[PDB]
């Protein structure tokens, strides 16, 4: 029993973190086979960071301008190129610790583990969700750029996020490992703002099922509702509209608990309209939306 | 910016997890140098588990009754002994991945990372705190016995917890790595109950400082209080009494935020007496007590 914000074991990724330095600008990189991936912002000097022309800055560099350190071992850079907002540094040694891996792009509402790193050294691991506005609410300090987000399935690491910057609201923006930003953000020092966000409804319902599996039942009721009346209430509370595919994905949890999906939606409507009255669910006093149905099944089955 | 429940990177521990099987009873073990540590309950058959005499059960075993598997490699058991509630299996191969390590026992209110494992295979990592009643609120399913809790300091893994059982309330009990239980629990199938718990006050104040560092300020006030009037309110809300050593430990966070410790205690008193009024702190609607001052400093500095 129990339900926690659980990350994937981080070892497979720890073995790929390195430090990349260009001049006095430094950040983290990801070493897979004989390639090091990192944010292209590393080629910026202090005066370049406000409004850089990255093609211009890159053509003025050569391989020896990039110092890559894996532990204490310096890796020799033998090629460089730019791929969207990521730099690819070809090195003369293939990383012996390379796991099986994939570069995947994720959808809003999906979760992943983040390995926060500084100076190429991993410091901590936690779970994140990609928000509807394509930001993540991470925990990153100065020097964390190039830290990666990932999921693990059968020894295969699917990398989905590399961290670039913090926005003024304190949330985080980055790219997939192909260098393409999540959301309408650019790697320049402009005051950029995250768009409006919404609550991920299917995740809240998955978490309510997790609560039932773990013995919190107080929010259940004999009421039911229709999908459209539920969505009429969701809209009023800034919740994503629930779709039939969402209902479908919740099928397994519904079966294992014996609470029909639209019944649990009736529960959620009541919770949105009346609050929790000093009561908690799985140790939380608000409705949690950063657990996917898959996350719930993994921890509760 | 940002504040998350952050675990230590788990790789150093992943390299030490193995599976231990005795008859048809199986669980996880920890392989360090040429020794495998695991819960002694593994020597119990189904009929032994209710009321076992472990000395009797152990003397009836020989080395070949223990099957230890590290990945697909079977490790040959060459000695066995019992140390309190842990079994030590000497194997003929020293684990090449052994990190620098220590066996330490922790105090209520201290936190640690848990690497949840099944069949010797790590599945997830999360942060836990040792409660005042010596339980932890973990996330463990059947087969998780032998999973370990740890902290990491400068490449040294301090192991502090090995998981044994779930109590009827769904919280978790286990031992230090010397085999000595945290709390008044025994490794037998008796209905055992966790004693009363309290809220860890110094941790709540540390978390309020984390909130200020991250820009949540709404709960601050010009009020102040004395330690004893604060404690008079704490007692009423089942909070641990705050001591001068706690005030001392909060010194650094107080300095970096410029909010005196007893000022923040005035804030906490107001929060306990009036609640939060639909407002949140660091994304939570209740007062969080599983972050130590050290945890806060690590993530916010
Ligand atoms: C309470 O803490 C508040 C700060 O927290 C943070 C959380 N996440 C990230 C950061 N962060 C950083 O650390 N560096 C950071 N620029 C840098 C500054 C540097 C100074 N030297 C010597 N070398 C440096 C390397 C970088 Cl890259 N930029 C800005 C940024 C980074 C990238 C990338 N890639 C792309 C575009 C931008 C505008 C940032 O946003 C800070
Ligand atoms: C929603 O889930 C509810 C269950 O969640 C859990 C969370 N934590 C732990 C458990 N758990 C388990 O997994 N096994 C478990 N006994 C076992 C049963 C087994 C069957 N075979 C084939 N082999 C087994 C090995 C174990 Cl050890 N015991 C009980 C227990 C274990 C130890 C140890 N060491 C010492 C004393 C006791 C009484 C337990 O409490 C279950």
């Amino acid at each position: 029993s129990g339900f926690r914000k659980m990350a994937f074991p981080s070892g497979k990724v720890e073995g790929c973190m390195v430090q990349v330095t260009c001049g006095t600008t430094t950040l983290n990189g990801l070493w897979l086979d004989d390639v090091v991936y990192c944010p292209r912002h590393v080629i910026c000097t202090s005066e370049d960071m406000l409004n850089p022309n990255y093609e211009d800055l890159l053509i003025r560099k050569s391989n020896h301008n990039f110092l890559v350190q894996a532990g204490n071992v310096q890796l020799r850079v033998i090629g460089h190129s730019m791929q969207n907002c990521v730099l690819k540094l070809k090195v003369d040694t293939a990383n012996p610790k390379t796991p099986k891996y994939k570069f995947v792009r994720i959808q809003p509402g999906q979760t992943f583990s983040v390995l926060a790193c500084y100076n190429g050294s991993p410091s901590g691991v936690y779970q994140c969700a990609m928000r509807h506005n394509f930001t993540i609410k991470g925990s990153f300090l100065n020097g964390s750029c190039g830290s990666v987000g990932f999921n693990i399935d059968y020894d295969c690491v699917s990398f989905c996020y590399m961290h670039h910057m913090e926005l003024p609201t304190g949330v985080h923006a980055g790219t997939d490992l192909e260098g393409n930003f999540y959301g309408p953000f650019v790697d320049r020092q402009t005051a950029q703002a995250a768009g409006t966000d919404t609550t991920i409804t299917v995740n809240v319902l998955a978490w309510l099922y997790a609560a039932v599996i773990n013995g919190d039942r107080w929010f259940l009721n004999r009421f039911t509702t229709t999908l459209n009346d539920f969505n009429l209430v969701a809209m009023k509370y800034n919740y994503e509209p629930l779709t039939q595919d969402h209902v479908d994905i919740l099928g397994p949890l519904s079966a294992q608990t014996g609470i029909a999906v639209l019944d649990m939606c009736a529960s959620l409507k009541e919770l949105l309209q009346n609050g929790m009255n000093g009561r908690t669910i799985l140790g939380s006093a608000l409705l949690e939306d950063e657990f996917t149905p898959f996350d719930v099944v993994r921890q509760c089955s």
